[PDB]
């Protein structure tokens, strides 16, 4: 009680509200209702400044206003954990009264209505309807514990203000009850009252309950909005097809589940989650930036339906809902992609969708596969797109490889590294426009023959997602499609030769065509095949340009020969200049739509070959 | 006057509106304010209501409300072309006051607020307000739909008792005509007036017009001016703008700063009613190919703005149109659900559709090298028209454009004109190549006898052509035909000499591959090269099957019919050799090399070439 001072007006003022008070008479209950509800007020307005300073939370994150009693001194005492007035707050609100409250009544003043008549609303001072003496102890968030403000009033026109101290935020509204207004004691009937505003109102409102049993008498408290909330029953009181009939629901998709996770987050943040992974990517998956999945609540209340925002585009498949609390009411899109708060809630959720998906791959193979299956292509975004999970995103991957003869993928990157050979160093793989190509390319049959796993590529973002994705485990990522001198010395030495004239000559007739022209160990029944290497527009980033439809860039080919295979010979033998040419062009030919894929002339190649078989 | 009426009830009646309208009496101005706003009312309801039953317009379009005087007669009479009130309406509005007005006035009384000063200019009363400049009201008026006999009077001093009678008007809507009082000679004034309401205007819905007159050229002309002037690039007509001005619109509207490549900017009277600008963009934006998301069109109503941007009133093979349309008499509040619940939306769309595509063809008439340009950006687009909106069909495929034999660039220029234009004498079909690329087409075997004799072939390399032919059916009389068809057309179209039969060789090839082909045959489509592939037969075509692999699913069973040239080396040279490993050999050769050059990517080039490589090794 520490620089106490007592403020103190007059005249009819102490009689004007033994008017206005009095006036609400009719319906005392109403003093509830009031007081509940600037706790409400106290606690959003907290959060909302805690989307900022985060510290002003102090820890504590639970929200709630409390009511308590005593059946002795007889006071009935609402107390929140709120945001709480400073000293000047206290006496610039309830030092005066209530602004709306004269104000309506006044003008109201003298009419029919008026005179001859419960219609009406007084503020805080409500209190002294049903008290003779209201006692304010508070302090306001931020403020050192000493800052604290004590207020009591008769509810006459003279009220008590002095600094005080308390270690613990909030405001502290101790009723002194009536002669005659036992009837506020009744904890029952407190709640019934207060049940019928809690679905208005904003917050917790806790009821002290004290039941005798054991012959120990507790007291809890008692929430009194229990609040019908599937995602409030932790996960030990849940069907498995209780958990599956709800994702149906708040996806209007009646497939079942392959999986969720339902976790409660307390501490800094604070929140409860529930995640679906669908088993039917919809129609609209690869259409626009409507992204919908995530139900945004606040306080076991609704916001909107969808926001991404909660999640990254290489997971917008993931349905359900987050609960927030202490984040305010009446957020919207804008206010979170302001505040910093949506950031860290993001990249939350993000880990624990990664960690639901790695454990369906422990548990589940079957279902994950269909995941992958459904899935997969999207999933090919995240390498690109989340650096911090790089990792725990690889291992979700899968892929199609060489010692699996079956379109699907099921190849796991452990199990390319686990079947790895002794020595071997490099993770390869092909990158085709098509399955097809993939396992039958002429870059394959060497490792194939060898035995070396190769991973099979073929679909057109992974010409992109390799770009990033650099290194699994310790293993670098190497591509069959660029000949390196790691595998150019893999054994083949007992006599060896030289072949060179002619490749001089193949040199002298093509000019620039190609960049460079030279045999190669690589082995396999195919005669020519043509590569480049050198950091140079790779093949099918050209490709790549060209199905984004930009001018498909120069691509400088390195033709190679097989010095082992019959035509190969057979051509470099011949020494008529216009049958050789003839010759060589249709290796080469033979070698591009090999590579080029879509040969942009399929006809051209069999024509040259139609004449060096007609001729 | 048919069937009159006087009803009044009483008392202090007669005394209360010389009371309320009494209190109003420091701001008697509002009279105008109220009337107008009542005018709004009308119209947009109007609106509202054609939203459904189209005829309720009865022709007339454009929705406005009139001011005009009698310095003689000394009235005010404002009136609307909205949509008027019934007898009943009349007697249980007109009939009574004002619920709102009495209402706040009562609960008002006896506050000190009530009791002292000029805070009676509080007490809002309504359309009763006209007497407080007025002392006999005139109203006639008739509510649209009814037949125009039902119309009604109704006169009033302003004391409790009105008159009302059934009369006749072919003209829709309300006539409120003011009787003014000795004194108030102010609202004569057409200028104060004017002045007054212009303060309103701009939360007004409505086109508010003054009686404007002047003796000019000899004679006293009375000229209509409306309140407001609207700033609006889009109403000023088309002898008023600069290429430029539109120019740098386009760029605002679109946020896009290349130039439009062209624009139609029209106003509609009649029917519905509107005023619409749209533009032809040189540059597809990077949404263009993938979004449930049109954008361009911004839809205003009464040069006031609703949204940005609907797809409604555009079909989608139109997506790239840009610019705004600025209806009147679409009811303002409307929004995509409401459009989507009216008819006038369906309607609006085919017409605009209509004046796009017109824009375009005559793009093509007086600019064929922008066009060009329109067309390397969208004309994929536009390939969806002709499965999209059979009812154009036609103004559709005349802006289409294509690649085809008589030029050898891989660009694409030749109209469908200027193809029958130069089509032959006898020739009576249209015929085209449909591949995977330009290439193929240019390339192709089913090619090389047509290319020989000149006749013009069309060469279909985009995924959607396999598309848009089953729907395009045939242009200016001349159906479409493929030449990866053979057809028993061109089955007998040169220098045939020396002739005979093969039959062992024909018969020895269908024995030794049974099933794999449903035929085999020679025939003079005579050309280098040896054998080829086709089917017919209303059988599934060929890239009909590569559609379907496109779409991803069991690529289905092709019957394919293969055919052999007896005028090329390879044919003869595989059909004498009697070694049955070695013309086995020899004939598959033939086969798979046909093959790849049909199903184009073909499911193993090596094991063509292998074959080869043996034809070649022993
Ligand atoms: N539990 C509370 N926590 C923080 N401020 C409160 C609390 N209860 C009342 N207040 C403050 O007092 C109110 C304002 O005072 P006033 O305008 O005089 O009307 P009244 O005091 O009746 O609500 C609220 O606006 C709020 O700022
Ligand atoms: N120009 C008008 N056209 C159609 N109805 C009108 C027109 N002017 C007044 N009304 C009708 O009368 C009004 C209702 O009457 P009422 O409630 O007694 O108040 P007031 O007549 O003063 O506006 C409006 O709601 C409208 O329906």
């Amino acid at each position: 009680m520490k620089g106490q001072e007592t403020r103190g007006f007059q005249s009819e003022v102490k009689q004007l509200l033994h008017l206005m008070i009095h006036s609400l008479y009719s319906n005392k209950e109403i003093f509830l209702r009031e007081l509940i509800s600037n706790a409400s007020d106290a606690a959003d307005k907290l959060r909302f400044r805690a989307l900022s300073n985060p510290d002003l939370y102090e820890g504590d994150g639970e929200l709630r206003v409390r009511v308590s009693f005593d059946k002795d001194k007889r006071t009935l005492t609402i107390s929140d954990n709120g945001v709480g007035m400073t000293r000047d707050e206290v006496i610039d609100h309830l030092g005066t009264i209530a602004k709306s409250g004269t104000k309506s009544f006044l003008e109201s003043l003298g009419s029919d209505q008026a005179k001859d008549s419960g219609q009406f609303g007084v503020g805080f001072y409500s209190a002294f309807i049903v008290a003779d003496k209201v006692t304010v102890r508070t302090r306001a968030a931020g403020e050192k514990p000493e800052n604290g403000v004590f207020w009591e009033s008769a509810g006459e026109g003279e009220y008590t203000v002095a600094d005080i101290t308390k270690e613990d935020r909030g405001t502290e509204i101790t009723l002194h009850l009536r002669e005659g207004e036992d009837e506020f004691l009744d904890d029952w009937r407190v709640r019934s009252i207060i049940s019928k505003y809690s679905d208005h109102i904003a917050l917790p409102v806790e009821i002290e309950k004290r039941e005798e049993k054991d012959g120990e008498t507790v007291i809890s408290w008692e929430k009194i909005n229990k609040a019908q909330a599937l995602w409030t029953r932790n996960k030990s009181e849940i069907t498995d097809e209780e958990y599956k009939e709800f994702y149906k629901h708040i996806a209007h998709d009646f497939n079942d589940p392959l999986t969720w996770s339902h976790n409660r987050v307390e501490g800094k943040q604070e929140y409860t989650s529930l995640l679906y992974i669908p088993s039917q990517a919809p129609w609209d998956m690869w259409n626009r930036d409507h992204k919908h999945g995530l139900k945004l609540y606040v306080q076991r209340v609704f916001i909107m339906d969808d926001a991404e925002q909660f999640m990254p585009n290489y997971l917008r498949f993931v349905r359900g809902l987050i609960d927030s609390s202490d984040l305010p009411l009446n957020v919207s899109r804008e206010i979170l992609q302001d505040s910093t708060v949506t950031r860290n809630l993001r990249n939350a959720l993000t880990k624990r969708v990664l960690q639901m998906l790695e454990k369906l791959a422990k548990d589940d193979a079957e279902k994950y596969q269909t995941f992958w299956q459904q899935f997969g292509l999207v999933l090919k975004e995240g390498p690109a797109e989340d650096f911090a999970n790089q990792e725990a995103i690889a291992k979700l991957l899968r892929f199609a490889s060489t010692h699996t003869d079956s379109s699907a993928q099921t190849v796991s990157l452990e199990d390319y590294v686990s079947r790895m050979k002794e020595g071997q160093e490099k993770i390869y793989y092909i990158t085709a426009d098509s399955y097809a190509a993939a396992k039958s390319s002429p870059h394959l049959e060497l490792l194939r023959k060898k035995g070396i796993e190769v991973l099979l590529l073929s679909d057109r973002i992974d010409e992109w997602m390799m770009n990033y994705l650099t290194e699994f485990d310790g293993k670098p990522f190497q591509s069959v499609s660029k000949v390196d001198e790691s595998l150019e010395k893999l054994s083949a030495k007992e006599a060896e030769k030289a072949l060179t004239p002619f490749i001089d000559r193949v040199k002298a007739l093509l000019g620039e065509r190609v960049k460079d022209v030279r045999l190669t160990h690589r082995l396999t029944d195919t005669p020519a095949i043509v590569s480049t290497d050198a950091d140079e527009m790779s093949t099918q980033m050209a490709k790549l340009f060209a199905a984004a439809g930009q001018k498909v860039p120069e691509v400088k080919y390195i033709f190679e020969l097989n010095p082992d295979h019959v035509l190969v010979k057979r051509a470099a033998d011949t020494e008529d200049e216009a049958k050789f040419s003839e010759w060589v062009e249709l290796l080469l030919d033979q070698a591009l739509l090999a590579e080029r894929g879509t040969l942009e002339d399929p006809n051209l190649f069999i024509r040259r070959m139609n004449q060096l078989l007609v001729s």
